[PDB]
């Protein structure tokens, strides 16, 4: 039952910690009937100075603070995922991979500035409004804490979200798709790479999800994109995640010398299978990112919109 | 869901601060020992909330706990589980500074920054006693040692098990300790602390019979002559009377000697039929001569 925080750098030995923390501390906190504008200003911060004590994976020194919590704890709850869930996640085992996930696969973690947080503040209630008209059904990121943690004096922000590829499928393409960019030669050359725009043109990769499920995909993402607009917000990306099932099929065996393409759509949202009448058996994972930056906004959502319906099957 | 609903706010800290250590303790391993820097120790959490969670809490405190490592052992020394402290604390506030847990089983007084010292300074030859006596002792038992600070004012704390039943009613007290006695002040309350003087006056006497008696000397002298070889004195004997019957104006006389470890019933052979609870108190104020007129004065009364 007992939790050591151990791990690798103590930055994420304080990030168990706190999240242990504000969890435990947001159990004793009734869940309001709605949330108040004060929830939308407020914060938890605790500091913590311990002597000859309880340092064997923590530090003796350091501080947490937690943005929103009532908020995020709703998010959390509009999405899904319960409390319990999200803390052991973060806590059983420590995180890996500044970019992070929690052990289990579920959730990332991504450290971010003071001004992606500040701007996460300023969209933070319209946010919370359009997740709630929509049922939690979308694929923007799915905002689920924020933190800031201040160790050696040095303060490190960083955004939890759900993590948009399968927690149990192996991803085996990457793209980022958003003018023309395309992978370096640098990350062409590694384990796995972030294939960008015009790779994807290149190679020609096409996505056979079959009518229903496209469509329900593109009345979903002109209804984002659009919000995003209005906010005012722009260089923002699909993500795009592939798996192989006959490949995974293989190595999960290959491995053992020494359901297949099935999935849970509670867990793994962004999943899609392949239509039954799709050259190869695949997986699909499909979701906006990268959304806290702030040539034309509203032009970005035209031509964002395009591309992405010239993508599918 | 533990509100922290209390009568003063600094009882909704103590609460607070009670639960956040003994959860975070229960993460800290046990370890094979204790080492010296464990009594020198200290845990220190400081909040600053704002717009949350200030229902029942305050927006900004502090709490410092005093070697958490060696109160939790001298817990477990004196048979208490973490958790059953905790829920004492924290299940519902606690009452009437001297406070009582809700449930009446432990006792909780505000003491000094010298006092705090002092408990220092004999920390480590406390639990060594302690645990040479397996935790069978007439001693204070100290089971927590906290700092609270709430609008910038520091105050200091000491847990201890209560010499009295947490269920039976005591009916009178008598505190031994030169001659000491109650004033009519005093004397005109509910229940009066009566010295040394008003009790022998009074004629009372305590009928535990000669085994019980004869234990129960061993143990006095053990703790008396610690305390000496301390150099500790100015220490009081805490004793008080329930006397059945007038309770009956479940079960009568009936406790639990776990839980009322300080109780004894009266001999076959007494006045009336009576429980008795007797502990010491008050050992942090800083000659040797007063451990023997002191035991001394507690022979005569079996
Ligand atoms: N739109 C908006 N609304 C808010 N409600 C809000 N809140 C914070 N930000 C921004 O990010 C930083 C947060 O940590 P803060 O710096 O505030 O944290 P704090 O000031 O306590 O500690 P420091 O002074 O030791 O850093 C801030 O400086 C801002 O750049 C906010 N932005
Ligand atoms: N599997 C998965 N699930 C998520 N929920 C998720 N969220 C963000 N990524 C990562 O965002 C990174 C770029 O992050 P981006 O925002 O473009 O910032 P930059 O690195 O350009 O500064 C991408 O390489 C993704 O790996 C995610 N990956």
């Amino acid at each position: 039952k007992v939790k050591l925080f151990r791990a690798s750098e103590p930055i994420l030995s304080v990030l168990m910690w706190g999240v242990n923390h504000t969890i435990n501390e947001l159990s004793n906190v009734p869940v309001p009937v709605m949330l108040m504008p004060d929830d939308f200003k407020a914060y938890s911060k605790i500091k913590v100075d311990n002597h000859l004590f309880n340092k064997e994976n923590l530090p003796s020194r350091f501080k947490f603070k937690e943005y929103c919590p009532m908020v995020f704890r709703n998010l959390r709850e509009r999405f899904g995922i319960d409390d319990q869930d999200y803390q052991n996640s973060v806590t059983r085992s420590a995180p890996i991979n500044r970019f992070l996930t929690t052990y289990d696969r579920r959730f990332v973690i991504k450290t971010v500035s003071s001004e992606d947080v500040a701007e996460m503040h300023n969209i933070l209630k319209k946010y919370h409004q359009f997740i709630v008209e929509c049922h939690g059904n979308t694929l923007l990121p799915q905002f689920l804490g924020m933190y800031r943690l201040t160790v050696d004096g040095v303060e490190t922000y960083m955004v939890v979200t759900r993590n948009v590829f399968s927690h149990r499928l192996t991803v085996h393409r990457k793209y980022d798709l958003k003018v023309a960019r395309e992978a370096s030669d640098k990350e062409k050359a590694k384990d796995l790479p972030t294939f960008k725009d015009n790779d994807f043109l290149n190679e020609g990769q096409k996505l056979h999800v079959g009518e229903e499920s496209k469509k329900n995909f593109l009345e979903k993402l002109k209804r984002d994109v659009e919000f995003l607009a209005q906010l005012k917000i722009m260089d923002y990306s699909l993500l795009v995640g592939i798996h192989d099932v006959d490949r995974a099929e293989q190595e999960e065996m290959e491995v053992e010398e020494r359901g297949p393409g099935e999935f849970d759509p509670s867990v793994d949202v962004y999943a899609m299978k392949s239509h039954e009448s799709s050259p190869k058996k695949e997986v699909y994972f499909m979701a906006i990112i990268d959304i806290l930056t702030p040539v034309n906004p509203e032009q970005y959502s035209k031509r964002f919109n395009e591309f992405m319906s010239n993508i599918l099957t």
